């Protein structure tokens, strides 16, 4: 069907979501964040992060480790799914992946890796 999704990180350190379902039709799919509270990204900076569920604590952790220079990501993190830019108010980035990816498994799991944010910012990823 529509194999894009528009998604928000605001001050509330949520996202305007926790579930999105991927069309099996799609060969790509594309997720639009955008932050439409008012903090910078040094300090309620979001990202867009797709894991497996079981990656997910990995990715959290070894990102908090790597810093806000590096996104609070670890770079070349092969658990990565997709990923954003960290983000704050008023910016937006893309990420675009191949639905393939998304073949194996069953749950994944979409989160922010700024740290603390994954007690809210955590939410279901599925293919249908
Ligand atoms: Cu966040």
């Amino acid at each position: 069907a529509e194999c894009s999704v528009d998604i928000q990180g605001n001050d509330q350190m949520q996202f305007n979501t926790n579930a999105i379902t991927v069309d099996k039709s799609c060969k790509q799919f594309t997720v639009n964040l955008s932050h439409p509270g008012n903090l910078p990204k040094n300090v309620m900076g979001h990202n867009f992060v797709l894991s497996t569920a079981a990656d997910m604590q990995g990715v959290v952790t070894d990102g908090m480790a790597s810093g806000l220079d590096k996104d609070f990501l670890k770079p070349d993190d092969s658990r990565v799914i997709a990923h954003t830019k960290l983000i704050g108010s008023g910016e937006k980035d893309s990420v675009t992946f191949d639905v393939s990816k998304l073949k194996e498994e069953e749950h994944f799991y979409f989160f922010c890796t700024f740290p603390g944010h994954s007690a809210l910012m955590k939410g279901t990823l599925t293919l249908k």
